[PDB]
């Protein structure tokens, strides 16, 4: 039976936490680890165990820890995390919530990061990146997501590991179509051999060994920041023959930088903007607006197998 | 493997549908069912297909209906829609468009109602509801899912089916307690005799006969409206003592009232406030504010097995 | 100069207010007061005074008093207040803060209700209106405005207040016409005899006579829900030409039923739908969609002067 | 008599727009000018005059500009700009609308840029900037207000500009302080001479002279990416004894840099962490989470004469 409860919105940010450091750059992206000198991070919990059941039928609390408790639990062990990456905060967080609380027997972590980007600042003269200023970022985030369980025989397992960037939106100005399409009654979509896609991405991917995840070993570790250089990087060399093409396009670049994934999941949306105006009398620029509401979207998984 | 696509945020107004008439009626509600004067639905819609492989592989698009013929395709069978709930529509959809599209294997469908409420207008000389003016109401709101696909011998059949009822944000200024839970190094929480318990609750239902969702026959249909009385009655009536214990008992009351039902499944939220003041002289009032953003939810599944 | 500081969402609920009654009716609405079980509001507090200046220019903090101090005392005060009214509590927490406070020498004030809804219970046999359990309402609400100042004499003076309806949407499915605007080279917009007008309303009032907006003496007092019921009204018995031409007529009615106000003004927008099908065989039914995201918008004054 | 009507959120993209060069830099940025690739915009217009009065009060069409039109309007006149500013662009359209719309006295408009940040792509054999794929940013942009009046001679006059940065999150994790504060029966805020100060800013300026605004000669146009880096650097150097301290001298610095500007003016918001763990053994480290909703705010005007 369905029966889980927790803690959602546990926003916790932590000051020199372990710098990252080891990944080795590939050829799309510079990326070769973060200072850490503010680490925030979005924490939803949720436990489940068959002796939670009373405290749903009885209204007895006895074998309830708060939510509230929770929280706590989160904000204490991140003071207390001597790791590097949010793959293996959730692990810490998980392993010792499991060992604290025995009738639990399974609990499942979100991590979605809260990024901060670097400044300018000129000291003494000079103009370079600050290390006591930063500027709270809105746009892309990297994810993390783990699922542990506790046996009949008194073990500790991960069961479900998947990492993740969420929230990149990226517009190619030109070099896209979509043509070919079926045309029936039901189609009023004109082809379009040259538009500019406009599309939201959630990438994610999953290990072959979950233990890479944890970046204790970080030649190993896939960076979101990493993922995202290659989406764009993708994007930019591809003649774009659909949104479906060009995420295969962009999940086989992962898994072929990335031979220790598994898989690489994709969830995409088209909100490419409406043409008002085609030409501009001694320039090679347009205008665009705003469409209606609806939008696409595409869900698609690549393997290695492919 | 996954590969899905489709449209989402498909907004669609219909007005003067057939009204829902000739419904069951329970304690808990007055609720005698629909005039359908302005019908608004907000619909999701996904299919797959592993001949829509190539769409992603090689760029192909030959098989690909556009996400924006969709878009046309709900538009145009609302229009055409001759029942009288979300949950028949969604199914007038899947059906149609399998029917028309032989290489799509299998639909997925998402149905939120887009509430309005009545108004009162002064006209012949007496306050009377309006047959014209409505009020766009942003609070609860029903909601449907259905899965259907195509089966190896060409029939249709629905995998899936559930009906719902979303966004109801329900305060209870006191009779709730919260005692009994775990103490130790985690808990800075106070046991609490008496609470303004706030809830939000996104409670499903699925039926044990898929055809007594679509209203045809309108005696064994659920209304999402008899569904938020039941929680609000039972709230009230209930000295709860957990948002847990309050879930089962609505849970119940809802499988009592509704023997047609198999299961319903609740998805609450705690945003309980935080007391300023506890006391002011002659008065049983108090103060209270908004609390910090980390907010408790809770999961749970009541069957017929209870 | 522009210089102030204070704070913004200051969430105040305080449960048993004393009980708005004895309010004078109006042909528009049956609100005949408000029970005040449960009273929320949302508080904004800006202070000025020349002598807050070194605490920029030399940050001098002695005459600062911290924004999370006026947090509490706004709270404080929710709990202390004998009246009735938003318009009344923000006086009296304005008169009291210049009382307290002699070095600061203007206070402004925004209070927005917090609305929430009734909700019905079964109960030792009938089905009847609860005292203890509330919907939220993410619907329209209520709004207060006030500024006063500490004159140079040191008794103290209301310079602005105002008093509103936020949120107000409501919908006409037919009886509203578009027709003979401006037609020319940036015209594309067709005319229409018969469209579903869709508008956003807020709406603001002033007094002849400040001490009116207390509730001290109800029946002098202008209630927002009445304004409510005149919109919707009004909407409904008129074939309207425009939403300027709607308003107008909105406004006229209003200062006709109240003839201690002395303006009302209008901030609306137009979020009217797409028409998509015209003609559904054998019904006078349609459907309709969204539009793209630009909105028109209409900004009106009405005066006693019409 | 408050009269006006217009459109909001008319979204305008356009690409290759006339590259901004020859900007005067400063210490602070490294800011030289915008490539223009990519250009979006979000105008508001609003226009007002006296002969619109009978569109209100007879709901007369007969003068009436759809705003519909204006939409059109705006649009048209993005492929059309031949300047380098969206405050040059503002100008063209209001200029450009009053001389075609000779009934109309008065119009205001408000632009608000759409950022796009530049990406990574795989080029001659390195990464480089992609000259096509570019990022949507949902952080920081530029603003610009524009106001016009046609005067009794029928001449154009611009009675009020202004430009702009918007939503600016700034987080400085020590070198903060905030001590010395009021304390009486309404403080509970400990002193704290070292706090991780957030702040969110909005920055506006107005020049001496009206035409620096355009960007015809771009040595004396002032850039929102140079008063961001100002902002930033500003914020690094100083020991904050309060927000209030901390925008005025972010002001100076401005006004000392742009000797053609008038003034500068702050909207400035609280939104500091609350800390859980003041102590991390053998680490300079602390956990902070997410306060209640409550803000403080700052509103303050530098000038030249400070
Ligand atoms: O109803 C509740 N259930 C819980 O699990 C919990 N934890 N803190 N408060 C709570 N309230
Ligand atoms: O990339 C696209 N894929 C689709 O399936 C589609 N449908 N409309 N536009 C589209 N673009
Ligand atoms: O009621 C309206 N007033 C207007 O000014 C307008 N412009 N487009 N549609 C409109 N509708
Ligand atoms: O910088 C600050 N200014 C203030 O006025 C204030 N009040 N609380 N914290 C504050 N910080």
């Amino acid at each position: 039976r369905v029966m889980y409860y927790g803690k959602g919105d546990v926003f916790a940010y932590r000051t020199y936490l372990k710098p990252l450091t080891g990944v080795r750059t590939i050829p799309e992206s510079p990326f070769s680890g973060r200072d850490h000198i503010l680490f925030g991070v979005n924490v939803k919990i949720s436990v489940g165990g068959t002796k939670l059941l009373t405290s749903f039928t009885k209204g007895d609390n006895s074998l309830v820890v708060a939510t509230d408790s929770m929280k706590n639990f989160i904000q204490k062990h991140l003071a207390s995390y001597t790791g590097t990456t949010i793959e293996g905060f959730l692990e810490y967080v998980a392993t010792s919530f499991l060992k604290k609380y025995s009738h639990i027997e399974k609990i499942s972590l979100i991590g979605e990061e809260i990024p901060f980007e670097t400044t300018f600042a000129v000291k003494n003269g000079n103009r370079a990146a600050s290390e006591l200023v930063f500027k709270k970022s809105r746009n892309e985030y990297a994810t993390a997501y783990l699922n542990m369980v506790r046996n009949e025989d008194n073990t500790l397992n991960i069961t479900e590991q998947q990492s993740g960037l969420a929230g990149l939106q990226l517009i190619k100005v030109s070099g896209n179509s979509f043509v070919g399409f079926i045309r029936d009654e039901y189609t009023t979509l004109p082809e379009d051999s040259n538009r500019p896609l406009f599309v939201y991405l959630n990438i994610k991917w999953k290990y072959k060994n979950t233990e890479d995840s944890f970046g204790t070993n970080p030649e190993n570790y896939v960076a979101a920041e990493q993922i995202r250089d290659i989406a764009t990087s993708v994007f930019h060399e591809t003649e774009t023959l659909s949104i479906q093409h060009l995420i295969y396009l962009i999940g086989r670049r992962i898994l072929e930088r990335f031979p220790q994934l598994q898989e690489v999941y994709f969830e995409s949306q088209n909100h490419t903007w409406d043409k008002i105006v085609e030409e501009i009398p001694e320039s090679e620029g347009k205008v665009y607006t705003e469409p209606r509401p609806p939008y696409g979207f595409q869900c698609f998984t690549v393997t290695q197998e492919d």
